[PDB]
């Protein structure tokens, strides 16, 4: 006789899981994830803002290099997300117990994120992590203020109903950074067209490719770093070959259209 098979863990490459120390970005933004994950940390002088904390078991890495930036659990305030699948937001649930972080997300962020990426449209059960619940549901180009640093909600649906881009302003050497955290634009699997799930996919992607083209972007960064052609191991030239927003988005749609062409052939 034949069981039914044992529940299958969401393993990932090394890098992925590979701790880093704080890799500043601007003067109030710095990456504290993983080699090959993203989680900003944006510190100001009334508290501190995560965006995304990567896979479930970096809880206590995030934590102990918010500790090295000065930053305690009672000054982390806010935690945003790109979107909520359990390699971004993986730890959510367990910051918000470990910490003062609230969570201010999207609808379509809120309602997956509580399932704890569970009935995921494209994925069903197979990438689920603790859930978590919102404090606070933002709007399309909805502002968020945390000490000066003023952040803006970006819809960007696609990846996952929910994708958002967030953007704010930071400086570095005296001078505006106009920072754009753009969310993924792939569709790793995914059936594009006539999926019963998600039957304006294409269109919502579409769309999506033009508002990352359109953001304010003196530098993008991505939750994969390598999307956006970070090296987040390359110290001071982690960010030198960074794509643009209107380069990311053009090989995104680029590499979409080249997926449907081979949907339909398959
Ligand atoms: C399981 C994850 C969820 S973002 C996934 O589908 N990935 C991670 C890197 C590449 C692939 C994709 O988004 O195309
Ligand atoms: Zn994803
Ligand atoms: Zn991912």
């Amino acid at each position: 006789e034949v069981p039914l098979p044992q529940l299958r863990a969401y393993t990932v490459d090394a890098s992925w899981l590979q701790p880093m120390a704080p890799l500043q970005i601007a003067d109030h933004t710095w990456q504290i994830g993983t080699e090959d994950l993203t989680a900003l940390l944006v510190q100001t002088p009334d508290g501190a803002v995560l965006l995304d904390g990567g896979m479930p078991q970096m809880a206590s890495h995030l934590l102990d290099n918010m500790k090295a930036r000065g930053v305690t659990p009672r000054d982390l305030r806010l935690i945003l997300l790109s979107h909520a699948h359990a390699d971004h937001a993986g730890p959510v649930a367990e910051l918000k117990r470990r910490t003062g972080a609230k969570v201010a997300a999207n609808a379509e962020s809120a309602v997956l994120l509580a399932r704890g990426g569970s009935d995921d449209l494209h994925f069903g059960d197979g990438i689920t992590y603790p859930p978590a619940n919102a404090d606070r549901i933002v709007m399309d180009g909805e502002v968020i203020t945390v000490g000066g640093i003023v952040f803006t909600a970006h819809f960007m649906a696609g990846h996952t109903p929910g994708s958002t881009a967030w953007t704010w302003t930071d400086t570095r050497n005296g001078k505006p950074v106009r920072i754009a955290y753009a969310d993924s634009l792939s569709a790793p699997g995914y059936q594009l067209q006539g999926n019963p799930r998600y039957p304006h996919l294409i269109e919502d992607y579409r769309r999506s490719f033009a508002t990352v083209r359109a953001l304010p972007c003196d530098v993008l960064l991505t939750p994969h770093p390598g999307a956006s052609n970070w090296d987040y191991a390359a110290g001071a030239r982690a960010g030198a070959k960074a794509l643009t927003c209107k380069a990311y988005a053009d090989a995104a749609e680029q590499k979409f259209d080249g997926q449907l062409a081979k949907e339909t052939a398959g």
